């Protein structure tokens, strides 16, 4: 796909690279989820989560396009849901 976000952060979460293909997905979407698995005592649920939500904002134009425009937190909000 195109890294048309703000931050690359996107694959980081997925742990692949910004060319990376479904296996590198697959296999980095496992490495990820060893990473943040709830099983941490922190409990990142909201980062285990936020993998696939990575991927969804990255594999989606829309969500991508408000990551490079907003950031992370409007293009998981599905855009700039940021009141007063």
């Amino acid at each position: 796909g195109m890294t048309s976000v703000k931050e690359t952060k996107l694959y980081d979460l997925l742990g692949v690279s910004p060319s990376a293909n479904e296996q590198e997905l697959k296999k980095g979407y496992r490495k990820a989820a060893l990473k943040y698995h709830p099983d941490k005592p922190t409990g990142d649920t909201e980062k285990f989560k936020e993998i696939s939500e990575a991927f969804e904002i990255l594999n989606d134009p829309q969500k991508r396009e408000i990551y490079d425009q907003y950031g992370l937190e409007a293009a998981r909000s599905g855009g700039p849901s940021f009141g007063p």
